[PDB]
């Protein structure tokens, strides 16, 4: 009888960080895994004495050996630096070598930049089913869509329905018009004053920029705190088979017109993986942006495929 | 300083329901009050031994006297008689009558000795005792609302969810105007995620006979529960319901959620308690939500508030 | 891939408001399950819609047929009356054949009373190892305990520790000697006035007597809040593998005295089970109690045997 | 109504970390306060990004200016200069004068803005730089109190825990005194779930070695990580023992907790903060518990105290 198993591949910012999340939560044993010798341990120590506080009893471990990665039931990837593909691609695919060897029944999430094209390396060096490999993005876009309109109608954002599909990057999809409060079209509080066309136009390219405007004012370094969370709620959601409607990174075999690619797209997140691909309703000029968004992720998954 | 102060008038399976939540949730100090003797102060010892498995604080009491309310910041009340009698002359000359002058009494003391707090009714007929309580009370319009519209969208939520196959929390759905078999639930609002349902039709997840059974369910949801269990009703959805409510008030979470709240013109309907969705928050029901309701919706609504009124004249009669 | 399955064997007050807590905490899927037709159908029907409330995917269902048992990760039993000895031991050898055929491999976790009687007589039927079948009674007799010297020294009951030890009755075993706030012996705030030797020993007394103390306030009915809680805090021990010490009812093999019998003592709950049994340094005036207060349940589990 | 104000001085990795966790537990609004310009705007930002992962409602901002810790209900005070540069001359020429003068301005910054706060101080040598800050506050006494026993019995109840395998929560260990090298843990005060470690000791879960040495490792548990970090120091354990604090007073849990306190008598000690185990509740540090400490154990204490004296008396000279 044993507890799930969750090794984070990357003890970084965002990795520390999701460590932390799964020892508040009592998810299971966290496995900090980085090359950099001594830094996962000691970040595994400073979370073993949180526990005490949070009078948990979560054994959480810091390695530089990818054998203690054995058994996962979930993996989460930050490994990476922020001539980046090739040397991304790299790592990716050691990386899903190891997972290959050690603990290929896991279900792997992965958050190294680009992210929908690391996806696919990542998947195709590991061999596990398309199904229990993605990437998260889209939850962390989401939800920061999800912030910014529940901030100007000031409202919870757990009342705010918004999605973001596409690609992570500057020309990721935010899609205002499935925008909902509670089920309620986002085009009612327009008609009603609390909200402006004009506003939500701004919130859309905001939520395109918002990494970057994070970056900029941290001065040194990126986001980490909502990554982390989003990519722990997807760790969540498969680990309790919680059915989650997440925007996620997944292998798409037709749907959206894209095949052979990891792409952006609402999914159900279940105890089996990414059980079910849900096909938005596209109007033709969303299409359009969701194909122009993929272009870069399909030639890039192309350029390094030519390159092994 | 002082810790919140919730109040449930009534002990019932519904009150002391409410009270686990409340100590589970640390969400303050509790006062279960019932004119039982004895009784609440049974369930107060029992709960405050389980603040020791769950190693929180909270202060559970019990208490057959109205002057322990004093100072509550919330007050939830299940007090009064129940549909499970129904006997068809139960609802007219017992539930309407007899609870309405219990809601005055409730409604009294809670002027005198918390007059500053945000008042949940749940007694039924919910949307007319809501009335009542306030006019007695003479507590702000809102500050006093009645619990009803989360729990019947609690199983709207969960009956699509269900069928859907996926999480409760990703469905959105909302059951507006009164409580009782007068409720509207609204399947054109209902989405996954906000994605309209009519997706999920198309894409084979649901048809829309299922989808109108499933409002038919949520209609009968309550009989269908009594039925089942013999004796008594629901009380753990209701309760998290309330409570829901409750917490969305003392954390000023502005939580969307439909809630029996006081018109002045919203929705065409003047001067009455009914269900519509509302914002909750530290200030209490902060603003109702208008929407953009077909005149089909519209109608049921508007019928939905015509009973409600029926039962307020007939009970202002007297 | 599966997600945690428990049963609650018996739906009446205490068995619903476990399925409530394993619905709040996620705990797994809940199987409430009573001789009584309906009911459970009914109570489940309730706690399924309270769920949307608290945006979880908890599946709760309720039953009349053992058969909905097969695969529980865990089994808490409240089925019984409240000549009660000769029924109980019926419906319990009843139970304990349904588990063994259905799901050998829960951990089990009875509540009826006489409880620690009818734990063996389960045991015995069921045929399951004495490490996965355990009863609940020292955790609910120590919050009891707990709580009354947290309310007279106006510290959270989360920093009183305290034990019950014995038997589930009247002559349960209460150990002031070992009461500590975050460590410090209780005696040193007898010395500092925080309470008197005489309130001591009227909570040990009120500990004792607390279930009829409750009994004879609600009218109709015993406690029920609390016996849930401790339940499934010993479910929750388990199921997440927490290593938690509790008193519960366990199987014993000369610790403290006794061989074949279940007692209440202090064990370290896992996900193993009953993995260490704790044996305190009882002065002989404890042990004497201790001994006192098994005296009639070696007598009944004695007499049951022969009456099969 | 309002929801409770949490601000933080200093916005560093311990910073971010208690407002994730203020936000995680929806304690209250959080201000993250900083010099550094910007950077407490660009965290404030992720983590409201993060509210929308959680389903809460929480309001984190970030500033460099003081104002906005107007009516601050607690105040956590990281900002300074830490220990990971010791460089023998750091504590003495850097560490000790130029924190004591940050928490002055931090001092009057919260006399102005919010005296009424309860003011939790982390900056190192922390028992001497609580002093400072609530003299240059003159806020109560007891309405100021600085973590380290909680961090410091976290460590050694995690290293109890560990060699014995049970969970951390059943480890009742102690550390009081100063924080630093000068600190005292308790191994005859710790118990299992009240039983007496010896206990265990005797039935061979445990040697004494091994507790002797879990206790240095408790005293050298913050030089080992940072030895292991390479860059930085710890700060998870850092920032859950402070929000610890800050959730027993915020909910008036009344947890009992090593606290860097006032004492005014206790232990021998007067007029002068040191670690000692506390009752945390709504009105701030509400009992002092004098433990029947043995004779080695006070001269321990004594001497830790002494220390503590130096740094004060030294500072106090410029």
């Amino acid at each position: 009888n044993k507890r799930p198993k969750i090794s984070l591949i990357g003890s970084g910012m965002i990795g520390g960080t999701m460590a932390y999340l799964c020892a508040l939560k009592e998810l299971g044993d966290v496995v900090l895994f980085d090359v950099v010798k001594n830094m996962p341990q000691g970040k595994a120590l400073d979370l073993s004495h949180s526990t005490s506080v949070a009078d948990t009893n979560v054994k959480v471990t810091g390695t530089n050996s990818y054998e203690d990665i054995k058994g996962s039931d979930v993996v989460i990837i930050t490994a990476g630096l922020t001539d980046l593909l090739p040397i991304n691609a790299k790592i990716m695919k050691e990386v899903g070598e190891n997972i290959k060897k050690y603990c290929p029944n896991a279900f792997v999430i992965c958050i190294t930049n680009p992210l929908d094209v690391m996806v696919k390396v990542l998947q195709e060096a590991s061999g596990l089913p398309h199904n229990k490999v993605c990437g998260m993005a889209g939850v962390l876009d989401s939800s920061r869509f999800r912030y910014f309109i529940a901030e100007k109608l000031n409202v919870s954002p757990r009342d705010v329905q918004a999605m973001v599909i596409g690609a992570h990057g500057d020309n990721m999809v935010p899609l205002p018009r499935y925008v909902t409060v509670n089920g309620i079209p986002l085009q009612e509080f327009i008609k009603k004053g609390w909200i402006t066309q004009e506003e939500i136009d701004e919130i859309v390219e905001r939520t395109r920029n918002a990494g970057g405007e994070i970056v900029n004012l941290l001065g040194t370094g990126s986001a980490y705190f909502a990554p982390a969370a989003s990519a722990i709620a997807m760790a969540e959601a498969y680990l309790k088979d919680q059915k989650r409607v997440l925007p996620c990174s997944c292998y798409l075999e037709g749907q959206y017109g894209v095949k052979d690619l990891y792409v952006g797209v609402p999914v159900v997140i279940g105890g089996n993986g990414v059980e079910k691909v849900i096909e938005l309703e596209l109007t033709p000029e969303e299409k359009e942006m969701f194909d122009k968004s993929i272009e870069e992720v399909r030639e890039l998954v192309k350029a390094l495929e030519a390159l092994d």
